[PDB]
């Protein structure tokens, strides 16, 4: 008898508390826009701070930190002057877009209160003040007295996952971003065709259709992984596999840095060094002059 819509209405509603709008003025600088670059400012910190931990040869605040970590996303090491190492959950959060690495970050967040709880704000409270959010306008102010206490304490951990914004002058107010908006919707991809090349000769990349897997097959020791995300391992034979289909070096590492990741990039750019590691460079060259 009833459809996704219908069990989502029934929890929405399950609720009798709801988003009071401030009756007080809001400041004309806090538009949709403004809202918008918040929002794309504190998830570039948490993606940062996930490349960071990436092999070569300030941040976000310890709530952020702290889920990353427990949710297996990126492990601790005690070699490395970060601290930090990635893991293949780390890589395909990258891979993931702006609504699933939301969902990503909120899910752990609903888990850590739930194991705090069993060893001693639960699940229940958390998940009826994200469906309220859900119904939330954009870029309209919201009465922060009308929340309740359990409410008013989880805004420091969701002002960290780049939902809500409130302004250091005015407390009073609190305005939901596109994320919190958007975050059940659906009811123009940001990492479609991307490449992700490691230290280690492995790759990661979410194909835009099956073309690109075929494209990938003939210089890569390809795996199939869910959707169109594929991954492998760059081998003298693989390397040596795109000579006999006419793919010089040189094609192959155009490729791969053109089709590069938007983040990766960013954080190779801000730093002294090129996006695609130098000695795998090195290497894809070298195994095309290897014969003979």
């Amino acid at each position: 008898i009833p459809t996704t819509e219908n069990l989502y209405f029934q929890g929405a509603a399950a609720h009798n508390s709801f988003g009071v709008p401030s009756s007080l003025p809001v400041d004309p600088r806090i538009d949709i826009a403004f809202l918008d670059n918040y929002a794309r400012k504190k998830w570039e910190d948490i993606l940062h701070y996930v490349v960071s931990s990436v092999p070569v040869h300030g941040g976000p605040k310890a709530s952020v930190k702290d889920l990353l970590l427990a949710g297996r996303l990126v492990e601790r090491r005690p070699d490395t002057k970060t601290g930090i190492g990635i893991t293949q959950a780390g890589f395909t959060f990258l891979l993931q877009e702006a609504n699933a690495q939301v969902w990503t970050l909120l899910l752990l967040w609903l888990e850590a209160a739930d194991q705090a709880k069993a060893a001693a704000p639960d699940s229940i409270e958390m998940l009826s003040f994200l469906f309220m959010l859900a119904s939330l306008e954009l870029g309209r102010a919201y009465d922060t007295d009308a929340l309740s206490e359990t409410r008013r304490n989880m805004l420091p951990a969701l002002v960290d996952f780049g939902l809500i914004y409130i302004p250091r002058e005015d407390t009073r107010q609190y305005f939901p971003t596109r994320l919190a908006t958007t975050l059940t919707s659906s009811a123009p991809s940001a990492h479609k065709g991307s490449i992700i090349i490691e230290t280690n000769y492995r790759l990661y990349a979410y194909t835009s259709s099956p073309l690109q897997i075929a494209v990938l097959a003939l210089f890569t020791h390809l795996n199939m992984r869910f959707a169109g995300m594929v991954t492998g391992r760059l081998t003298r034979e693989s390397i040596r596999r795109a000579i006999s289909f006419g793919i010089t070096a040189d094609q192959i590492i155009s490729y791969l840095a053109s089709h590069a990741h938007e983040q990766m990039v960013r954080a190779a750019a801000a730093a002294g060094r090129p996006v695609l590691p130098p000695t795998v460079v090195d290497q894809i060259r070298l195994w095309q002059l290897e014969n003979e």
